[PDB]
């Protein structure tokens, strides 16, 4: 299948719950690197805008980890650690888990419904990056969207299975929305805000 292609899943990214649910940041980072392939199936032009402001967050808190490593072992350190300092790594983190989010949502959505994945999406955006975007960055996700593949032309590229296919992607956006949940309310804490 097209999921067991990925360098890294999120269904393998470590939690340490002794730890305030601590997210290992390479993983994360490569989970999330992973994740943005996904774009190039539903649409690589289209959504090419999406891809690049992903990866573009990606490597800011790669930027930071590397420039800092012992500090940025963990997502949640390594925000606490640059925010004696910069806030670029931070604030990457917060427009990528918005876009991890809106992508989440989106799929989890269209599996659990009969929906267009057009829609899907539409109604993702909605309540996670829309709010947050200019004037001139609306449209370039509206026309992304409204390029969305017919859904079943997209679960085809995933795989010949379409119930192997089914539970490995919920599986997925499980796990992902686990993460997602878990940064959101660390993002949301005053130990997060610069």
């Amino acid at each position: 299948t097209f999921l067991e292609t990925f360098k890294k899943s999120f269904v393998d990214v470590p939690i340490d719950a002794e730890k305030g649910n601590a997210i290992s940041t390479a993983e994360f980072l490569e989970a999330a690197e992973s994740l943005t392939t996904m774009f190039d199936v539903l649409g690589s032009i289209a959504f090419s805008p999406v891809k690049t402001d992903m990866l573009g967050n990606v490597e800011k808190i790669r930027k930071r980890m590397l420039a800092a490593p012992l500090e940025s072992q963990n997502i949640q350190d390594l925000v606490r650690n640059e925010l004696k300092t910069s806030h670029t790594a931070t604030e990457g983190l917060l427009w990528l888990v918005r876009g991890l989010e809106f992508t989440c949502i989106a799929l989890s959505k269209n599996i659990g419904s009969t929906e267009e994945l057009a829609d899907s999406f539409r109604g993702s955006y909605r309540v996670t990056l829309k709010p947050h975007h200019s004037f001139l960055v609306k449209p370039i996700f509206s026309a992304a969207m409204s390029a969305c593949p017919y859904r079943k032309d997209f679960y085809a590229k995933l795989g010949d299975d379409e119930q192997k296919v089914q539970e490995e992607l919920r599986e997925y956006l499980v796990a992902l929305d686990k993460i997602v949940n878990i940064l959101k309310r660390f993002l949301e804490s005053k130990e997060a805000k610069w």
